[PDB]
């Protein structure tokens, strides 16, 4: 009988949030779904959203499928260029419209950033039923700035546009709230679903993106929670990781790099707002997960839930961006809300009120790892992911073996009995997977879906990544790192602390050639 499938994915998640990956958050859902299923500790998807959501859709690299670079940092020479097209492109087909047309129902509510036009929104590329917020982001509670040409790029960039199938919404409901809606739309979809067919859930959260906004009566059980700050944080992360048996006990934890003050070094009323940012996102956290039980719990009364391959992943590592320190994303981005909204301690999280948590809380989340979203350092691209699939052999387990954000469609299809159409679809020319399906992994048949041979390419924003079973080099340009190549032992080093390129001279070099392969089969510009 054909599984069923409920992709999930919060967006800008850090490795430690959810209680059973060493957090405090309040994820009873999630934990549940964890414990029981199999948690992945070198699980990686792409340093940024749209990149890691064309590839989770397509079973390939970002560079082939369209998403070369974010849509809202193309300039005219790489427009153009295939893959740097700016949406999700038709040198794919992606993973619902393959279940699609194989019997399958498709159903989506949540953030797309796969494209802006009619033609490339859910609807046009394989979902019947699709409830979507197109852009990057949006304020959660849809309280939109004045939007003229003084408004911040940055904010221009992330109006809150939502389309229903084919229909671009006009207004929100009352009580708009981003995870709420979405969670309200899936399970719509669900309960008026052929329940004689399968589904193919999508449910990518808004959550816990910035703005950093929650209701209040959950912001307000965090109260006091984060007053030691993000330091304190980490090291408490840390210990649950090491008690947990996450990361081993022995591991050595990247140095924090910030530009920031630290917590100590701050006035008192700088920390309490750094503090409340926190207890926001713990809220966003948290209120995702209860949307996410809401949905788990239909299918479970239903008797649907042992029948659904339920795969949880964050999107990228933790959001250490300050975004006050990008030019680009203004003109004065601080001045512009200092104007227009209200980030004074008592008013953060609420509609009007627009804050981000930036570099020390993003590591808190992201240690024992190097750095945070859009670094190709293990800190953006190491996430955490789970599997809830009882059919399968391989559950209740912790496992460290390699896996990415490719593998999920080829995992799907094959339990669907769905083959790959190969290098062509309805009448153009198509890519092939770069992934690896996970079935015979998880049916305990084999140790992992990769081995000490397999060879995975990163690159966005300048910066590189090459990995070779567990050895990978990272390029890292000025002013973020030495610009050029440093090579680490992931197996000794989790923490890309020590440098082997000096005393590992020949490993670089063929992880060099490995890069130009990557560079030649994706296209990277
Ligand atoms: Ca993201």
């Amino acid at each position: 009988k054909r599984p069923n499938f409920l992709v999930i994915v919060a967006d800008d998640l850090g490795f430690s949030d959810i209680g059973a990956f060493g957090g405090e958050i309040a994820t009873p859902n999630l934990d549940a779904l964890a414990i029981a299923g199999l948690r992945l500790t070198d699980f990686h998807t792409t340093s940024a959203a749209s990149p890691t959501r064309s590839m989770l859709l397509t079973g390939t690299d970002h560079h082939i499928a369209g998403l070369g670079t974010v849509a809202e940092a193309l300039t005219p020479e790489l427009e153009g260029k295939p893959g740097y097209e700016g949406h999700l492109n038709e040198r794919v087909v992606a993973l619902p419209e393959l279940l699609r047309e194989a019997g399958y129902q498709t159903l989506m509510a949540g953030k797309w950033h796969l494209g802006l036009k009619p033609e490339q929104t859910p609807h046009a590329r394989g979902f019947e039923r699709s409830f979507s917020l197109l852009p990057g982001a949006a304020n959660h509670y849809g309280f939109e700035p004045p939007y003229d040409e003084s408004t911040p790029r940055i904010l221009k960039g992330t109006p809150a546009l939502y389309v229903e199938d084919e229909r671009y919404l006009d207004t929100l409901p009352e009580g708009f709230y981003s995870s709420d809606a979405f969670g309200d739309k899936l399970l719509q979809y669900l309960k008026e679903r052929d329940q004689s067919r399968p589904f193919f859930a999508y449910l990518p959260f808004s959550a816990p993106h910035w703005p950093l906004q929650a209701p209040r009566e959950i912001v307000e059980k965090y109260r006091g929670r984060y007053d030691a700050g993000p330091e304190a944080l980490r090291q408490e992360r840390l210990a649950r990781l090491k008690e947990l048996g996450l990361v081993e006990a022995d591991v050595e934890a990247h140095p924090v790099l910030a530009l920031t003050r630290e917590w100590e070094a701050l006035e008192d009323e700088e920390r309490a707002k750094s503090a409340r940012a926190m207890e926001v996102y713990a809220a966003m956290v948290e209120r995702m997960d209860w949307n996410i039980g809401r949905v788990v719990d239909y299918l479970r009364r239903q008797g649907e839930l042992d029948n659904t391959f339920v795969l949880f992943m964050s999107d990228n590592g933790a959001e250490g961006a300050l975004l006050e320190a990008f030019p680009k994303f203004g003109p004065d981005l601080l001045d512009f809300l200092d104007r227009h909204y209200d980030n004074s301690l008592e008013n953060i999280g609420s509609a009007n009120s627009y804050v981000w948590y930036g570099p020390r809380w993003a590591q808190a989340a992201t240690a024992p790892s190097r750095l945070y979203k859009a670094f190709t350092t293990q800190g953006g691209i190491r996430v955490p992911a789970l599997v809830r699939y009882p059919r399968l052999s391989r559950q209740g387990a912790i496992s460290h073996a390699f896996a990415t954000v490719m593998d999920v469609t080829p995992t799907l299809l094959d339990l669907a009995g769905v083959r790959h159409p190969g290098k062509r679809w309805r009448g153009r020319e198509i890519a092939e997977p770069r992934g690896r399906s996970w079935l015979g992994w998880l049916s305990g048949e084999t140790e992992a879906a990769h081995d000490e041979n397999t060879v995975t390419g990163w690159g966005l924003f300048g910066m590189r990544a090459i990995r070779q079973g567990d050895w990978k080099a990272v390029y890292l340009p000025a002013p973020v790192g030495p610009a050029t190549w440093q090579l680490y032992d992931l197996a000794r080093d989790p923490g890309e602390i020590h440098d082997l390129a000096d005393s590992q001279p020949g490993k670089l070099a063929e992880l060099i050639e490995h890069w130009k392969r990557y560079v030649s089969d994706t296209g990277v510009v």
